[PDB]
């Protein structure tokens, strides 16, 4: 079956095929949408359909679907799966695994750049000092000072579900955050209870509002250790406003290198449950949701303050405006300090060609409307007109429960 | 079957049971989310009622009272005798008032218990529905402190006899392509304006032409008639701050009026509804007034603005967008007329489904829809988990008119 999608600006239709390859469930059913809903061990049993699969995907890619190596990697893959109850994916499969999980991200507006992404293995990491180096190793290469680079690490996948390998942040750089005796935060309201277990295990808080956290990091399913980032490997942006000379002043800065890395990558079945992975912003990530959310930096108050605006009646859009400024302001610095960095009129802009694209060669690109539209300015965007199709294809990164309401103390 | 809802920004978690009286379907599966898609006889008739009649007379705390059964005995008389019934007034003004309350995509509910039902079932021709409508637009205008109205024609009978507003507003400006090769006028309405002159309309070919309502009665040809321009209430856009902002030369309609949808009560059809509320601010400015497609006047705005228009990275489309938008909301509480800005009716919204949640023990809502076309995040909406399910009574899109006639 066909399914067209329409741009209600240009009246562009696309017909939607590659839906039918889809397995994992929605959330959803005919009686009720959870499109807006933020969360919606295997058997040798399940595992080697799942492998066939992705091997059939990836023997399709690379023109040899069918071929004498095809079938050979399907026996070897098959005895191994019976014969020790997993497997061992080839080089290349794990390379082109990991862009395609990407390529399949539908909440991710940035992948136009898929196929461009650095792939490090660190499926020999043995220890969480192991894992430090790995992780040092690929920020460094991520930022490759300020002309940032795609980046993927890749550790030992799951066994049994009792030896896994972990990165406790969510993020491999963020700000501490802490909680007051009087119950205002200091830092990232975001990151309290991170910051307060990185305390527990032994790490000693500046506490300002800009502490790098420490990596809290979990090998073969021993208890997790610390480990402090080397400060000359965190490219920062101080925040500045091209025309606002006072919006130095609010002491505002961010981090240059957005890396996820609290996400399952799924490959021919095979979960790889610590896979650090991380491109670079979108202006409005920072300027609008970090800066901006009532739970996060909540700077709206201070800067309409500084710019005089009229804060009595929310209808003199007081909020929209010093939302814009702070937002001009991100892109300025970063942009000032040769930091990559990507506005939302742009990103989208990109999107939209890439998903006509990803049309035509693909036959399809699954895309989550709720989390592409941008949180400022949706409308004057091209992907709000733009209707999406949102299905969930392998390989695939998934949302993992944090590892700390899991996680057995070995002690 | 029992389900969850989470605010991320307050951690206010609601449990929805609402949705499994869910009657009609989404267009959503187990495989494909179509959150983001804009259009996803005698036997069917008495269940439609009877559950219909059932929510009824539970709203009255009258379930499987006498008076219940003997109207459940009526009706049933009625669907075997005539093919049909017909609603009560209390019945037909409970159902239009739960299709707006059960209105997925409306931001504005919280208010959906006050509105004035106008029962126009006796209309009978083409300029009975002219009156009417103009009564409707006197009322609800109400000089400026607008008022919430429906006016509900004749239900549908074997479906050669539908009563349609063949316009999608009430009121609404014509749109005329120019040999210049541009658009005048919005180019929203460009064929509906077509069909307007070849009614017969006689355009001013202006800009802002207030278009002319073409009614259709007892499925009959539709016919023209002008609105008089003293209902047709209008309001001047100018800047609080930018002087040069009224030689844009912008106004806008204080009334929103849908006049193309389908109410859908006790499994009855009326195909001529038309309804209105107020305006929420960005609905003019950010849509009516930005939009690539609509009168796009964010580039000469700019402009004016002396922004730097080189890159997209100086955000002067995003800066010209707030101020378009403090603009409209400037102008109509000047002229006093009833206008919403989006932090405001959204923040009534979240009031609205918590409401609804401990009351009736969910709301069904379209997140798609119900976050503002600007500024989405820094409203409670943005971070608010929604179900979106479909229940009756209901408003539902129907095809224009025009590609249905039998002329
Ligand atoms: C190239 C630079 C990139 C840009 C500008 C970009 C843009 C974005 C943005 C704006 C979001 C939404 C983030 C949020 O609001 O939380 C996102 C989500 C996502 N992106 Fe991309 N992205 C980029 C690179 C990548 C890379 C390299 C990967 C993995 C290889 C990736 C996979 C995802 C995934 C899995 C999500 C959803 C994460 C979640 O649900 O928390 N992105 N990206
Ligand atoms: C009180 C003033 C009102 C406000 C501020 C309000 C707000 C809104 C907004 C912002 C939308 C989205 C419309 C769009 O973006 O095109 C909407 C849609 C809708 N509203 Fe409300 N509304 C109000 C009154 C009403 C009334 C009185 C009814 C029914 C009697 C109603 C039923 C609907 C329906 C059916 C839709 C969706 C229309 C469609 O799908 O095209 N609204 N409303
Ligand atoms: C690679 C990359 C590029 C880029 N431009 N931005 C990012 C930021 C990703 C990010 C940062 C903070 C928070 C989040 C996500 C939410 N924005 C974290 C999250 C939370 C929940 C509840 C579910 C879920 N699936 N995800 C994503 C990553
Ligand atoms: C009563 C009322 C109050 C209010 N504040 N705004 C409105 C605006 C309603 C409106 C105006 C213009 C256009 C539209 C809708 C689009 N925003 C028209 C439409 C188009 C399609 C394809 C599907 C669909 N379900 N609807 C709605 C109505
Ligand atoms: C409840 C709602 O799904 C939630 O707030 C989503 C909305 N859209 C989003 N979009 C992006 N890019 N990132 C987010 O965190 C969210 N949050
Ligand atoms: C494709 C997408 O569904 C379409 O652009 C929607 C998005 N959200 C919307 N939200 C509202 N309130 N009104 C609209 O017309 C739309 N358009
Ligand atoms: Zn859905």
């Amino acid at each position: 079956r066909f399914l067209k999608v329409k741009n209600w600006e240009t009246d562009v239709v696309l017909t939607d095929t590659l839906h039918l390859k889809s397995t994992l469930e929605t959330g959803c059913t005919e009686h009720i949408c959870m499109g807006s809903i933020m969360l919606p061990v295997r058997t040798k049993d399940q595992l080697f359909p799942l492998a066939k699969e992705f091997l059939d995907q990836y023997y399709s890619s690379i023109k040899r679907f069918g071929s004498k190596a095809h079938m050979d990697r399907l026996e070897e893959v098959n005895k191994e799966i019976e014969s020790t109850s997993t497997y061992q994916l080839k080089d290349t499969e794990l390379i082109y695994g990991a862009k395609h999980a990407w390529r399949n991200a539908s909440r991710c507006v940035g992948r136009i750049q898929w196929s461009k992404l650095q792939v490090f293995d660190a499926r020999d990491c043995t220890t969480a000092h192991g894992m430090f180096n790995y992780i040092c190793n690929h920020v460094k290469y991520a930022t490759n000072k300020g002309n940032l680079r795609s980046a993927i690490t890749i550790f030992p996948q799951r066994t049994d579900g009792k030896h896994d390998f972990r990165v406790w942040n969510s993020q491999l750089i963020r700000y501490a955050g802490y909680k007051q005796p009087d119950g205002s935060t200091l830092g990232d309201p975001a990151n309290v209870q991170f910051t307060e277990i990185c305390i527990q295990q032994g790490w000693k808080a500046p506490r300002g509002r800009f502490d790098v956290l420490p990596l809290l990091l979990q090998a073969n399913g021993n208890d997790p250790e610390l480990f402090q980032i080397p400060p000359e490997l965190v490219l920062e942006v101080p925040i500045r406003h091209p025309k606002f000379d006072w919006f130095k002043d609010l002491g505002l800065k961010w981090y240059g290198l957005p890396a996820v890395s609290n996400m399952l990558l799924e490959i021919g079945g095979l979960e790889f449950s610590a896979c650090p992975f991380s491109g670079w912003y979108m202006g409005t990530e920072i300027g609008v949701r970090d800066y901006c959310d009532n739970s996060r930096y909540n700077i709206l108050e201070e800067v309409a303050k500084k710019m005089d605006l009229d804060m009595r009646k929310t209808s003199s859009l007081w909020k929209d405006q010093a939302l814009v400024e702070i937002n001009i302001a991100v892109l300025y610095s970063f942009q000032s300090d040769k930091v990559t960095i990507v506005d939302h009129h742009s990103a989208t802009e990109s999107f939209i060609k890439h998903m006509e694209n990803e049309y035509r060669c693909r036959g399809g690109c699954p895309a989550d409307w709720v989390w592409i539209v941008p949180p400022m300015s949706g409308s004057i965007t091209p992907v709000f007109h733009q209707e999406m199709l949102n299905y969930r294809l392998t390989p695939s990164f998934e949302y993992q429960p944090d590892p700390w309401n899991t996680h057995v103390w070995k002690g």
